[PDB]
């Protein structure tokens, strides 16, 4: 009706956290895989190549919290519940209500920044892990020049104090998604992405405490999280899991990114797909084939 | 709109571009005063007529900007580089007899100031600029802490219609926050309110809108690349410069003004003034004196 089901076959679960209930698309069976997803979009993200990965994985396609489906746990000034974090925190409490205590995970963007924090906090509960299209927090902004800054100007603009950014958003909000969607794919349009998931991230785009939740996720990048990199980048933690970095080749990410997480892992693998920032949904069957080899 | 230049004649002055307007007073040596932004020339309203005490006073607004012209742009946004800016305020200066004038600058202005000293020395008899830095050095400069300070820079730089359609929302709003941002109170209690509605009704129009976000990208690319040549080829002014900045103005942070100065000009003279970036509005009468005695 309003939204299409993009996840065939797959089941829909509300797990319930401490600090709110985590929407899921969960599906196929064997060893848990967890899948996170980012900026600006939802779960349905990860629905072109979800499908091939739950042939071999039980499949967990979850929002973020605050994101999509998920509760949006209350902000303080800190913004301590939208720090990567506490995400990882509350990630961590989901798996437990589902018996996994020992998972694989790949991130995407924001999630993917959830998932190296995971990490680097709890080792143990990771057998293998796998971030796409990211470098860390404190690396970004160490580089931050002017090209950088011109390049990710929304790095600065959404830490903006409240409430400027929430402000302006409210002006075009259906422009300003689309936008970010475009920009940052190799054909420099929509024409990449299945309308049916473009209307998801539109919806969720659409609500303006959805909007103010991921103004809170960017000042969380801005101050929190680069503070508790930085901790680990002067203590000299390496993140253990062995990991793969999959990045586009006209990405974000695109420093060398390998060269780059070689400082911030023991045991790091690493690939360039041919397409922009949103592998999942630019070159799906490349970045689900890399995924499946990597975590078999 | 207000008549804040009591007894000062009003004149459009046609140049090669477009109209300038500009309000004249006083009488004696011929003094250029250009306005930022997101102001108008009725910045100056405070200490205009204490400089026309002793100076032909002449406050134009700058060249797109409050009741002057607006150029079309092209896609190196060529009419509003500071150096186009520059040669056209310079046409206008002939229309009027003036072709060796003292000038002072603020915010955007004095950009085109200094610009205007490198590309045409032997126009100016004396420079002062208030609250700058030369364009290059802000970008050079720039880091995490920086990026988040004038975040403005890379937000109005990106390319249309991005932030167009984002002020378009609410522009009161974001000319209200700019301006009270900007004050060392943070508020809006150091304008004139009758001001304040110049520049609100100024920035209420789109293509007013429009280009100073031209003015931004030209500041973002084409000034920039000015300002390299010179820095490198070892380019100083040798127009005798006084250099005002505010102890919480934009200028003070993240660099000492005066010895960044030193180095882009033979003979410089500074001082602070316990004010934010609105030394003409906030300070007035203090402005007013190291102006008078400066060009006097």
């Amino acid at each position: 009706p309003d939204l299409a089901d993009l996840f065939p076959g797959f089941g829909s679960e509300w797990i319930n956290t401490s600090s709110g209930r985590i929407f899921a698309r969960v599906g196929g069976d064997g060893p848990p895989l967890l899948l996170l997803h980012g900026f600006p979009q939802t779960h349905v993200m990860w629905h072109r190549v979800a499908p091939k990965l739950a042939e071999r994985f039980k499949v967990i396609v979850a929002d973020l919290p605050g994101y999509g489906w998920s509760d949006m746990p209350e902000s303080d000034e800190q913004h301590t519940p939208y720090t990567k974090r506490a995400m990882a925190k509350q990630l961590i409490e989901a798996m437990e209500q589902l018996g996994h205590v020992h998972f694989a995970l790949a991130g995407h963007d924001r999630g993917a920044r959830v998932s190296y924090r995971l990490a680097l906090d709890s080792p143990g509960r990771l057998s293998k892990l796998a971030v796409l299209d990211i470098l860390p927090t404190y690396e970004y902004w160490q580089r931050m020049n002017r090209a950088y800054a011109l390049k990710i100007y929304h790095w600065s603009f959404l830490a903006q104090p409240a409430p400027l950014p929430e402000n302006l958003l409210g002006g075009d909000p259906d422009f300003y998604v689309k936008a970010k969607l475009a920009s940052w794919t190799r054909a420099g349009d929509l024409s990449a992405f299945d309308p049916r998931a473009v209307e998801h991230y539109r919806i969720a785009f659409a609500d303006p405490m959805r909007r103010h939740v991921m103004c809170e996720d960017y000042r969380a990048g801005a101050y929190a999280d680069f503070e508790h990199d930085k901790i680990d980048v002067e203590a000299g933690n390496k993140i253990p899991v062995p990991m793969l970095a999959l990045w586009g080749a006209s990405g974000i990410a695109q420093a060398t990114p390998l060269d780059v997480w070689r400082k911030w892992a023991s045991d790091v693998q690493g690939a360039p797909i041919e397409s922009g920032h949103f592998l999942p949904e630019e070159a799906p069957d490349q970045t689900a084939e890399a995924l499946v080899r990597f975590f078999s």
